């Protein structure tokens, strides 16, 4: 009988998250004529952002408009004043909604972004993803659901181009990448902090054993190990994915022309086998002393108390640590 069973439910990311992490495109959504995939993840992704190649422009900057080339803007809404919105203004806006007033900041931000529809559209399941900036208490609505455009035709050393990749780096620490499906009760159902003095294990015959199969990768810090596991996690799109028909000029035209459907579907792949459903190398045990990152793809079912280690996941914050090792395995002993 496993004492860890309920505690470990939040580390069952196939069930907890149920979509891609590095690239989340787990749900089919109609945009105009065609069917595309959009983020479907039920867990927030802490520390994740989109990096635009050869651009100093943040992806949180609004999408290009008018004269601006694609590379002069980001992925966000260009502004009813709905994005970027602060949590103060958010709380103010929905003060009459009881249910929304019981939501935490991250859930409120996601709820706000996922609420906006075009009435004159044939009520689709498409909704905009979000990015919550915890430091600034600001909620961004993303115009683009697309997470990576790194294909070797256009996105190899050869300016009218718009190449981008998902990434975890210091500039993104306080960001939370949010799909329209992020759980309101994510705080109890999803990971956030790295578990200090802990390593994930597998409950076998009344004891917490090591993960049977792992991939050792060199990592010099907690940040580095957390980045490795994100980079190896469940992905809904293969690396270097590219479509032949992709026309940057038509796309850039659609943006300058404020064509909502073209902007919305920009760089999105068009099948069910491309969906990870949460399966992948999502967990890692970082050995802070020997500088090793042991990534694995089978869900952990217990924790081992080991002061040399940290238990991280692809969803987890790049730095935040919970050093409180759970005592749920400690037994009552008698003085007698």
């Amino acid at each position: 009988s496993n004492p860890w069973k309920a505690f470990m439910e939040k580390y069952d990311l196939e069930r907890a998250h149920n979509s891609g992490i590095r690239i989340d495109l787990g749900e089919d959504a109609e945009v105009g004529n065609s069917k595309y995939r959009i983020p479907a993840g039920k867990c927030p992704v802490f520390g994740k952002g989109i990096v635009i190649e050869n651009s100093k422009v943040s992806f949180l900057t609004p999408v290009a408009t008018g004269a601006q080339r694609l590379k002069e803007g980001g992925f966000a809404f260009p502004n009813d004043h709905i994005s970027p919105i602060t949590i103060a203004n958010l709380k103010e806006r929905y003060k009459e909604n009881a249910d929304l007033m019981k939501l935490n900041d991250i859930a409120l931000c996601k709820t706000h972004a996922a609420s906006f529809v075009i009435a004159e559209d044939q009520n689709t399941n498409y909704r905009h993803p979000a990015v919550y900036d915890e430091k600034e208490k600001t909620c961004y609505m993303l115009y683009l659901s697309a997470q990576e455009n790194m294909g070797p035709r256009y996105c190899s050393p050869d300016d009218a181009m718009f190449c981008f990749k998902p990434d975890k780096n210091e500039k993104f620490d306080n960001l939370v990448y949010l799909s329209k499906n992020v759980r309101n009760d994510w705080e109890n159902k999803c990971p956030r902090k790295n578990l200090g003095n802990a390593k994930f294990g597998l409950w076998v015959d009344g004891n917490c054993e090591e993960i049977p199969y792992v991939n050792e990768v060199e990592a010099r810090s907690l940040r580095e190990c957390n980045r490795i596991v994100f980079e190896a996690s469940a992905s809904d799109q293969p690396r270097q994915y590219e479509e032949e028909l992709t026309d940057y000029e038509k796309i850039q035209e659609g943006f300058r022309q404020n064509n909502r459907d073209m902007i919305k579907s920009a760089f999105l792949p068009v099948s069910d086998n491309f969906k990870s459903k949460g399966r992948g190398y999502n967990w890692a045990n970082f050995d802070s002393v020997n500088n090793k990152c042991y990534i694995f793809n089978t869900k952990p079912t217990c924790l081992i108390n080991d002061k040399n280690f940290f238990a991280t996941t692809a969803l987890s914050h790049p730095q935040e640590v919970d050093n409180e090792f759970p005592g749920l395995e400690q037994k009552l002993i008698s003085e007698e």
